[PDB]
Order: C-alpha cells, then structure tokens, then sequence
C-alpha cells in the first residue's frame, strides 16, 4: 500500500509551467523583475492539483502533536505536560499558528498522533501509543508502526483535497522534539551533533552539552541507516516527524502543495525526499527558523526560506505567516495587466 | 517651516513599548519564540499615532513618478515614455503594485512629482517640472525646489492620517532612477560607485561601465555634501526621490510607521535620516533588492530586511507584501491567549 502510494507521486507538469513562464513573462513589468515570485509561480503551475495555473482555493495547517520518552533526559525545560494543554488551546484558536492561520483564512487541523495524556475532545485521533520510546535508549518506535502512520496521515491529507483544500502548511507539537529532529539531521546529512543541536524551546546554555550526548548516544545505540528514511524515522525520530513526513507524502501524492514550517519540519522533508525524492516539487519553504541546525538541514535541501523572521515557536506558525506570499504569486499571474496591451516594448 | 516640522518628529513612547514587552512575555509560547514579529510589534506600541499598541488601521502605498534627465545619458533601457504609461496604468488597477496592494486591502495614491508628460487624470499634481535637469552635467533641481517639495509631500502624507490611514508604504516609478539612487548611495556610505550600481532595469551587462562612469561624473561636478541631505538630494537625486523622502518626514511627523520598498526607497531612507535621526524609529524594512548596491545601503540604515524574494520591480510592490507581515504582529499581540491562563510556568 504504500509502495503503490510512492509508486503514484505525479511528476510536475512541464507543459503548464512552460505555458506559465511565458505568460509572466508578458506581465507588465520588466521580465523577471518580480524575481521568486515568478518563480514560486512556475512552480504551482506545475503541480498537477492545481489544474495547470498557480491558484490557491482552501488552506490548511496540520499539527501533529506528540510526546518523546527522550524528554526523560533532561533535553527541555518545558513541563512534559504543556503538549496536552498546548493541544486543546489549539481547538480555542488562542495558540501562535491559530492567529496566524486565521489571519491567513487557513483551517488548522490538530492531530492527536501520540500525546502522552488522555485524549482530548476536538482533536483528529490518530494516536499510536502514550508518546514514543526513549531514543537514547533504543528506538522511537517499530518500523511497522512507522509505516502505518505515514499511510494513515497520507491518506487523510489527500482526502482534504476532496474538500476544496488546494495548499497545506504542516506543523507539530511535542516537548523536546528538538532533540530527535536533531538527530535526524545530523544522520541525514552527515553532520556532527554539535553542529546541528540547538536550544529549541529556551533550554539553558549550560544544559546543550547534554543535549549533544543524548543524540549521539541515539544514533550510536540505533544504528540507523541514512539511506532508509523509513529506518531513520523509526530509530531516532518520533510520531509527529513521521506525521509531518506523512503530510508531504500525501500532498505530493496528490499534486498539491505543502509549505513547510520550522526545524522540526525540515528534519521531516529530509526525510520524506530521502523516502521518495519525488515529493521534492511539491515543498515549498516558509521562513528561516532561529534553530542552529536549520542552515545545514535547508542546504541538504537546496532550500532559501522567503522569511527571516528569526522564528522558533513551531506549531505551524511559520507556515501559516507565508500563505499571503503564496497567495500573491497567483494574484500576480491572474491580475496583472500585459505589457503588449499597453504597447510597451522592452529588449 | 521645514524646520518646525522636523522640528515636531515625536520620539517613541517607551512608556507603552515597556508595557508592550511584558504583554508579549506573557503570551501562549515561549519567551521571544516569535522573534523579530515580537521585535516588530514593540516597535509600532512606540510610535505615537499608533495609540500606544501595535493596530493597523487603513493602508497606502504612494507612488512617487518622476522622469529624470539623466536617461538622455543612456543608463536605461526602457523607452522613456513608460513613465507616463505606466503611471496611467496605476490608475486602473494592473500594475504589480495594484494587484499586490489589493491582495492587502491597502489603497495606492498615485502621484505625478514630475513626469515628462501631459498631466494624467486620475493622478495627484504635484509636478514640480517635466522631468529633472540630467545630474551628469549640473543638478536635478534647485534646494528650494527640493524643500518645497518635501513639505508638500509631508503634509499630504501625515493628513492621510487623519482619514484613518495608519500604515504607509513608499513606492516610485520613474525610468533611469536607480542612477541617481546609487550616486546619493555612493554619497552617503562613502562606497565607490562600481559597488553600488546595479543593472536596474535589466540593463545590459555590455553597458554598465557608462552607469558607474555616469554616476561618478554626477558626483564628481556638482560636489554634494554628504551631512547635508537636501543638498544630495537636490544635486544628484530626482523629483521621486524627494517625495519618498517627504512621505518618511511625514509619516514621522504624525507618529506613524513607514515601509520601504526596495533600493530606491533605501537612497531616500538615508536621505530622511541624514536630515533628520528622529526618522529612523518609524521606518520598516520590508524586502531585500536584488539591485547590486542593496546591501551596503541596508548595512548604512542598519536595516534587515524580512523579505527574501530578489525583486527589483519597484513601484511600492515590495511594501505592498510585507503589510500582512505588520498585520501579524498586530494579530499575534491581540489575538493570542496567556500563559497564565492555561496554567502554564515556564523558566
Ligand atoms: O524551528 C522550529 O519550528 C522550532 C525551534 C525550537 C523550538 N520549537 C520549534
Ligand atoms: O529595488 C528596486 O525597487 C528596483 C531595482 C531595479 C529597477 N527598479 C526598481
Ligand atoms: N512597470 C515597469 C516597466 C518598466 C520599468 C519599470 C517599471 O516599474
Ligand atoms: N506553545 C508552546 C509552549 C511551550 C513549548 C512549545 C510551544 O509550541
């Protein structure tokens, strides 16, 4: 099942971006003065779920909330607790990515895929288990229970085109997060720990050093293979990484869009193009996350962020403060007058 | 009466950015976890026709249109006659700033500060002359000229305010003008001229030396003052630059934040704030040019843009597409719940 789901990633569409470029090209402007705009333009006109033009029609955030056992390790000073009260202020629309998506007019979709609480009423459950296995220790969780998430998550973001939802965001939710992402970066593209361990959600100076053993103690004691995504995902990630590595699947599979978020989002996407590089059309970058490690993991990708807004809240909010930006590409392609309506002609 | 108004600028209100700050800590999120929209929205609490938070109220982009005498000198490629078509244009909704402004629920004011070109209806008059004299062998205008124009421009900017406008955006359209914006950058940073002209309009590569050589030439004979901003601006700048310049003294004046577009808008920055320091608090940046001088004239500003998207369209687009990004902090300060109020203790 989900080698016929990766099997079936559309390729972009050459022809609709061809038929774009030229279009854009007769704007009225000086060609390529509206720089990545017109790039991020070309881009949407290849995906096949946006019917051959750059157009926006519903948008939705995905946050994936889940609890880490590696939280045990001292690697964040936030309570464990605030993922299940954090999750239900999601459903007020009172938390960072609910004002921002609803600045946006986007829906935020709040999924339950393993917080360590009981559930909560109002939140999409999808739970695997009472938060993952301690990664310092063994692994987060079986590669079966991996790849039974990634198909559950991928099929229901595919279902939310069927509802008129043309652009996703992702985002997540889980105290000490930070950790496995990190290690899953440093796995992926070969960096040393140091490199790539920040202090995501204000964790002391003098506690980092802790931080950095802890993920390598995860890669030595797990082992896992660089070349395998799902393998990585499993040893060293958690429930909401291979969520949002759920989402991109589902969206590439689609032929929709997907914004990405944060740190914690690009570890997924490194993931996800690992896993199937086919998804790599589909991703399209938001901001340039205040974590250490997001220079390194956004080069890997061959990303450049559109916002510096030295962010790190996560939970989407990222993702949600760049729909406007998406949304002004397919304003410019659709609205803007033409140059040989007005009798210019430029060299 | 230049000197009563600069004389006027209010100095922020740290009375209400103090108490912006704490409202900000105690916010659903970690400390500081949203950056620079924090950083933002402290800022706008301490302007003072803000009322003492960070609101946005209605939105202007004005676009400043001037032709400049310095394009019989051939640093430019487009027809000069696009001034005059492209500003009629403005008038009717297709432009990139149009669109892009309308996509933000922002107004544009077109204004006519010196096109070479029968007066278009539709557009505000406020031409000082058909053009500027060519900055390569004497001054663009008289420092009356430049002075008169300020003050207009001033007022009409700070009385916007009292139809409800509480955020300005800056723009300009004028063909050739990135040749007197580098030679007032050269002038103001001190930078050799080869490292601040750019290719403006998709000039030739084959033709830039003429550019460098022009704006040395310009600089070289009418010897401006670097500590006297009007006298750049009156020697080596033009009519749209003057009036971006008067349309920061203005909204300083009335106490309310401006954006800058994008290279053009960074001359007539350091411009204002050559004139007068008190400037610099209400100024936002908004996107980063992909004009070659951009940033040694953002290091000089002390600027960091938000915005990554190579644009060098000009025309106020770029401001146009950071106002959401104003709107967000706004969003983010009034709609997000508290820490307390969920019973969250963070360190
Ligand atoms: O980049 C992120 O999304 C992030 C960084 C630190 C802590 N939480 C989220
Ligand atoms: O930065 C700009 O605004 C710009 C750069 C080149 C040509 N026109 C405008
Ligand atoms: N629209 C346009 C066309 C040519 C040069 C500059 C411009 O802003
Ligand atoms: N709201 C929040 C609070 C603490 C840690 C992470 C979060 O996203």
């Amino acid at each position: 099942t989900l080698h016929a789901l990766l099997r079936d990633i559309p390729a972009p569409d050459a022809e609709a971006m061809a038929r774009t470029q030229q279009h854009i090209d007769g704007l009225l402007k000086p060609p390529g003065s509206l720089g990545r705009l017109e790039t991020l333009a070309v881009q949407l006109a290849g995906m096949p779920g946006l019917n051959g033009t750059p157009q926006v029609g519903e948008k939705a955030v995905l946050v994936m909330c889940a609890d880490h056992g590696v939280w045990d390790e001292g690697v964040a000073v936030s309570p464990k607790i605030v993922t299940a009260i954090q999750a239900a202020n999601m459903t007020r629309g009172t938390t960072g990515v609910c004002v921002l998506a609803a600045q946006a007019g986007a829906k935020v979709h709040v999924i339950d895929v393993g917080i360590d609480a009981e559930p909560i009423p109002g939140v999409v459950n999808m739970r695997v288990a009472r938060g993952c296995g301690n990664i310092a220790v063994g692994p987060a969780m079986s590669r079966l229970q991996a790849e039974a998430l990634l198909l559950e998550v991928s099929r229901y973001t595919c279902d939310l085109a069927q509802r008129g939802v043309t652009l996703f965001g992702v985002g997540e939710l889980g105290m000490a997060n930070t950790t496995p992402a990190a290690a899953m970066v440093s796995v992926f593209t070969g960096s040393d720990a140091k490199e790539v361990v920040g202090i995501g959600a204000n964790l002391p100076p003098s506690r980092i050093d802790n931080k950095v053993d802890v993920v390598r103690r995860a890669i030595a004691i797990n082992q896992p293979n660089p070349r395998d995504g799902i393998d990585v995902l499993s040893k060293v990630g958690g429930f909401d990484l291979v969520g949002m590595t759920g989402v991109m699947l589902g969206a590439a599979r689609c032929g929709l869009p997907v914004l990405l978020d944060g740190f914690l989002s690009y570890s997924a996407a490194l993931a996800a193009c690992q896993i199937a590089p086919a998804v790599r059309p589909y991703l399209i970058p938001s901001h340039f996350s205040a974590e250490k490690g997001a220079r390194i993991a956004l080069a890997h990708l061959s990303m450049e962020p559109y916002l510096h807004m030295a962010m790190r809240l996560g939970e989407g909010s990222g993702a949600a403060l760049a729909m406007p930006i998406v949304e002004a590409a397919c304003a410019m392609f659709h609205n803007m007058g033409e140059l040989a309506a007005s009798n210019i002609v430029l060299p």
